[PDB]
Order: structure tokens, then C-alpha cells, then sequence
């Protein structure tokens, strides 16, 4: 830490605390994550995962029990920007741009057999140029973006978990309200079931044999989908429904979603950021 002037705590990541910091020699402003053997080798592969829509990992330093990860610093997160934009909403062309960019990032991750696993507005980072990046591959766990197969005890996540999370974020950008704001795993699951219908073997083969599936779950009927994201046009609703299929095998892939008609008129607008 003698090599960095700390400036400000930014918050808690998945495995430790993040500081904005300045490199003493270069003047570079970076985000430094402080963590607390096979992870040393695995995070080194994460340094080679370079794409415009993925946060740049600049350095991995292992020393005195702790691991420091030095990342690119970005000026705001999407959670903050959505709160700042809640009176009027984020304009639809900017929603569309951010969704398209995140799908490019995920298509890249997934083609390199990297999953995110915990996508949420606060690990999506934005800049003044209109880019958005995937990041963070006594705090209370947020379950609102959790795919149903995770909540039902699937041991082997697939890439589809990230498409589900991104679908929940898409919905929240458009409606200005979180799609499934549960405060426990069972409340999260029942919020999903009340909106999308309690899944059965017709819509999700194998659902009843999942570790945490109980025959005794309530049987709610699927809500009408025009009721769930009203301001979204039918192309947006179609895409969303494909991102929120219960069966991960049915759920659209990032690569397939990029070809969806919702993106025919996609553009790259400038956000209004107050920094
Ligand atoms: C560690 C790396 C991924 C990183 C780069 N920029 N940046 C910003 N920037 C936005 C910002 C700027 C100024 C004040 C607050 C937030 C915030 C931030 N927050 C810390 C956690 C919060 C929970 N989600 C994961 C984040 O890395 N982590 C990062």
C-alpha cells in the first residue's frame, strides 16, 4: 500500500474491500481490491480476458496473506445512475445501448468459458463516453437478480444464469422498479413464481427433481406479461421473455440475443452523469 495513495472507499466487492487509489509513481487513478493457491493461477487467466465491455484488470499482487487486484477506475455504477435518473427514467436508446453492450461483454465471457455469476446494477460500471462494463466477477446479500436454478439448488451453474440476471436489470431500467425484490431465497423464488407462474415439468423438464424443489410449493398461474413491464414495446417484451425462460436450456444465449429485432435501431448515446 506504500505504492498507492488511498483516496476513497468505493465499497465491498465479492471477496474484499475496494479503494479508489493513486499509483505513487505513475499518477494513475485505479480501483484497488484487497482480498482478505489455485486462485493465484485462475485470476491470472482473468487478466487476459480483455474486451471493451469488461473491466480491465491491470495487476494481480499476492503478498502477506492478502491478494490485491488493481483494476481500471470507472466513474459511476449503474445502481447510482438509475437512482439519479428515477424521476424521468433512463431514455430508451440508452437502455438499449447498455443492454446491447452488456450482451457483447457476456457473449465474449461465455465464449471463453467465464461466467459472471453475480450480475447486479452495482457491479455494472459506466463512463461519460456511453460505455458500460461488467465488473466484480456486514453486507446483506442481494438475491433480486438470482436465476431460479441457483435458488433451487443447482450445483453446476451455466452461462444462462447471467442472461437471467441481465433480464432482471433490463426490466428494472425500463420500469424503474426491481422486477423480483425478494429478501430471502424462498421469498425470491415465490416472487418469481407469482410473476412467471410456478414452473412445472411442461415448461421446465427436470424442475421437480432439483435439490430444493418441494412438491408442496404453491401453484401460481403466470401473470400476463404486458402487465409486468408495461412501457416496453413488443420487441423488448419478446427479448425479455426469452431471457427469463425458466429452463436454462430454453433461455436465449448472449450471442443469439444480439441478433434480436429489439436491437435493429441500436445506437450509442451519451449519458448525463453528475460526478
Ligand atoms: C473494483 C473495480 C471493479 C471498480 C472500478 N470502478 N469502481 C467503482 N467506480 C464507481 C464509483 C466512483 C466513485 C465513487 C463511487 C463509485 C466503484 C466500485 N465499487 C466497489 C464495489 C461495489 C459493489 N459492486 C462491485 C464494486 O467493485 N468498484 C469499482
Amino acid at each position: 500500500m506504500e505504492n498507492f495513495q488511498k483516496v476513497e472507499k468505493l465499497g465491498e466487492g465479492q471477496y474484499g474491500v475496494v479503494y479508489k487509489a493513486r499509483n505513487k509513481l505513475t499518477g494513475e487513478v485505479v480501483a484497488l481490491k484487497k482480498i482478505r493457491s489455485t486462485a493465484i493461477r485462475e485470476i491470472s487467466l482473468l487478466k487476459e480476458l480483455n474486451h471493451p465491455n469488461i473491466i480491465k484488470l491491470l495487476d494481480v499482487i499476492h503478498t502477506e496473506n492478502k491478494l490485491y487486484l488493481v483494476f481500471e477506475f470507472l466513474h459511476q455504477d449503474l445502481e447510482v445512475f438509475m437512482k439519479a435518473s428515477a424521476l424521468t427514467g433512463i431514455p430508451l436508446p440508452l437502455i438499449k445501448s447498455y443492454l446491447f453492450q452488456l450482451l457483447q461483454g457476456l457473449a465474449f465471457c461465455h465464449s471463453h468459458r467465464v461466467l459472471h455469476r453475480d450480475l447486479k446494477p452495482n457491479n455494472l460500471l459506466i463512463n461519460t463516453e456511453g460505455a458500460i462494463k461488467l465488473a466484480d466477477f456486514h453486507e446483506v446479500v442481494t438475491l433480486w437478480y438470482r436465476a431460479p436454478e441457483i435458488l433451487l439448488g443447482c450445483k453446476y451453474y451455466s452461462t444462462a444464469v447471467d442472461i437471467w440476471s441481465l433480464g432482471c436489470i433490463f426490466a428494472e431500467m425500463v420500469t424503474r422498479r426491481a422486477l423480483f425484490p425478494g429478501d430471502s431465497e424462498i421469498d425470491q423464488l415465490f416472487r418469481i413464481f407469482r410473476t412467471l407462474g410456478t414452473p412445472d415439468e411442461v415448461v421446465w423438464p427436470g424442475v421437480t427433481s432439483m435439490p430444493d424443489y418441494k412438491p408442496s410449493f404453491p401453484k401460481w398461474a403466470r401473470q400476463d406479461f404486458s402487465k409486468v413491464v408495461p412501457p416496453l414495446d413488443e420487441d423488448g417484451r419478446s427479448l425479455l421473455s426469452q431471457m427469463l425462460h425458466y429452463d436454462p436450456n430454453k433461455r436465449i444465449s448472449a450471442k443469439a440475443a444480439l441478433a434480436h429485432p429489439f436491437f435493429q435501431d441500436v445506437t450509442k448515446p451519451v449519458p448525463h452523469l453528475r460526478l
